[PDB]
């Protein structure tokens, strides 16, 4: 199957298929973008977080550009467009106007900044934030898929055999695990850190087969149309990063976590309507929500352990009088299988659950060759020019310019 | 690689693709009587007009019968629901109602009537006319296909490369002549006679990159939306064929034929208002037939000779006073090469042609070898009770009970 296509890879073999081979959530927050912030600009920057071992040393610049360019060559199908206006969503029609499916139509991604630095790579796209968000994806993909290739150029194909095999298997067991768990729900969130397109589709196809209705979809739009799955995701960091940028004031800043959520009800409702308040602190951000937000369908705690994450966000729940049963939890992040058995097995019962799988599930080759891991992202660095940041959960773990966290993190507190 | 494909081909191997792997008409039709007709009955019956070549002796029954129960296994896909509702057709978006799209999303072939005979197949389906009129299709793309299997199926590869390999030169070779009339539109009309659904799928590729512009369509939708091709096609004669049977007062029967076009002008309009006179007699529908009828686009001469009824409907506009040269001549009543080429030269700048290329096109193996083709219909049989006919525009080829034949003949008159 796939082990057999690397091999037989004379012309350029695009990594990127189609506009639409992101995660579903760029899509909804592009919509949100473009309708009310289109005169915002946003940069958005690579960042390879493992200085250890350089990158430029492992993708030559020029297969780089040519992957690059290539991407900016595409343009929404006759299809694809087609299928966005008509199909259902989040179990709703038309969260697409057709005007914003227009502008679509005619869209490409734009110009890109490269240059080498220290065995690594400087990629950044400048211009207006509803120009550059759709970067993000494709330019890690590429990456990835980049990295990958290029290691198993060497490798002959019954060496790819085994590999291929082996990974299948290394897959095929851990589904064996959660199919322990019938009411577990559980999607795709791998597009992102995929080992390659191909690759991602097979384990797709293996979930959807392995598990059945346990398995509640994929974030990415291209397959998701492909094999008539219920696209995946809510929205991103990106959002509360950003819009909290744009804050003059105190009241302003205070203002954007909730400031976001108004934003995203005015196009999207139902299921739709899930809260990720980590960016600036999670306690802060509960300790200052308006009762409204209560009656949010779900949260999203990102980057707080699992138990903790949740539990905090049901003491809540409690504190406001509302039942959750009722509401649903979406652990995503890189949880592996013992993280999604161990979070579901103390849950069960007492809220509704989602899992998200990303890297674990889409790039896990490690014994399986007879290869090196990457810690590697593209954020919003700024908007306006000025310093987009994120203080998680974890303020150690910080994003963007040091002295705004620090302005962030004395504005927002942190909890003991 | 046709071939290989041949050869290489343990389960079965289904010839019907979809529910619109069809004539683009079928659909239009389809609907028109979900709409207006919804209670009428009608039956479908498969003949072959041809009493030298007996089909039992070359398709197996059991098989047939596989075919055939397969095909109402079928239903509609998720991508075709929503491609037929949101694509653009003859000009105008969502031809097809919700309505009628969330039946047809619940439709499922009926149950037939399979009946051998001296050494004929017998093939009947009977029921409401909305849930046969689909079998059509259908049922002559199985037994074609089924010909064929069973004329190669001592073949062997080599032979069968050969086989192909001339008549892809052969198609091609007509491509180049058809390049030489840049001027001339034709589409693809061969659904029901093709050799089979990839043969058919090669031949209007070819035509595609061989005459470019000239190539307007094709009436498979399922091509149509595979390779993102306009869907042509407007009525059939099983329209006025009906409308004709049920009626009961000597009058209401002399107004069948104009009935018909009243009912399809209400659903449709534009480029769809192509009238289709021959169904009882070309002459008798014009020496009658309202005023009204001259404001339609055009004309599809079934019965007789291309120039011959070229000019019987042109001389019509003429004395009506309407400019031909704004009307359109639909030539769909399988021509070859020649025909196209000496009917278009002859009518060229007088008026609009449309060239509908059917058999001749999607299966023409002549001498392609290193069986002999006939003439197979499925017509309506029967309405509510009374029995249908059709009295084209050469009595030696009528259709139908041949003493209400005769009825109609002496109702409707003779032209020579």
């Amino acid at each position: 199957m796939t082990k057999t296509d690397i091999a037989t890879r004379w012309k350029l073999d695009p990594i990127v298929r189609s506009l639409i081979d992101t995660d579903f959530y760029k899509l909804l927050m592009l919509q949100m973008i473009w309708k009310l912030y289109p005169e915002v600009d946003a940069t958005f920057s690579l960042i390879n977080r493992t200085k250890t071992v350089r990158l430029a040393e492992e993708i030559d610049e020029m297969e780089l550009r040519e992957q690059l360019d290539h991407a900016r060559t595409l343009r929404l199908s006759k299809k694809e467009n087609i299928w966005l206006a008509g199909n259902t969503f989040y179990g709703r029609s038309q969260i697409f106007e057709p005007e914003f499916l227009s502008w679509l139509s005619s869209y490409q991604l734009p110009e890109y900044e490269l240059f080498k630095r220290d065995g690594q790579y400087e990629l950044n796209f400048h211009g207006r934030w509803m120009d550059t968000t759709l970067w993000e994806i494709p330019a890690l993909s590429i990456i990835n898929e980049l990295r990958s290739r290029s290691a198993m150029r060497s490798l002959g194909y019954f060496t790819l055999d085994v590999l291929y095999a082996r990974a299948k298997a290394k897959m095929w067991e851990k589904v064996e695990r959660l199919r322990e768990l019938p009411g577990l729900r559980i999607s795709d969130f791998g597009t992102r850190r995929r080992h390659s397109f191909l690759w991602q589709r097979w384990c797709v196809e293996a979930l959807k087969e392995g598990i059945g209705p346990a398995f509640t979809g994929t974030s990415n739009v291209l397959l998701a149309m492909d094999s008539d799955l219920e696209a995946v995701g809510t929205n991103a960091h990106e959002l509360p990063m950003v819009v909290a940028a744009l804050a003059q004031t105190n009241e302003e800043l205070a203002a954007a976590p909730y400031q976001v959520l108004k934003d995203w009800n005015r196009l999207y409702g139902g299921n739709l309507l899930i809260v990720l308040p980590d960016a600036f602190g999670t306690a802060a951000f509960l300790r200052n929500a308006p009762e409204w937000v209560a009656d949010w369908t779900g949260f999203r705690p990102d980057s707080a352990p699992p138990i903790e994450g949740g539990e905090k966000i049901i003491e809540w729940w409690r504190k406001m009088g509302r039942d959750p049963r009722t509401k649903m939890l979406i652990f995503s992040d890189g949880l592996d299988v013992d993280a999604i058995v161990d979070t579901y097995r103390h849950f069960e019962g007492r809220v509704r659950m989602s899992f998200g799988w990303g890297t674990n599930l889409t790039n896990d080759f490690a014994g399986c060759a007879p290869l090196k891991p990457i810690s590697i992202v593209c954020k919003v660095s700024d908007a306006n020019g000025r310093p987009a940041v994120k203080l998680s959960d974890n303020p150690q773990k910080a994003t963007g310019d040091p002295a705004e966290v620090e302005r962030y993190l004395k504005f927002f507190g942190e909890e003991d």
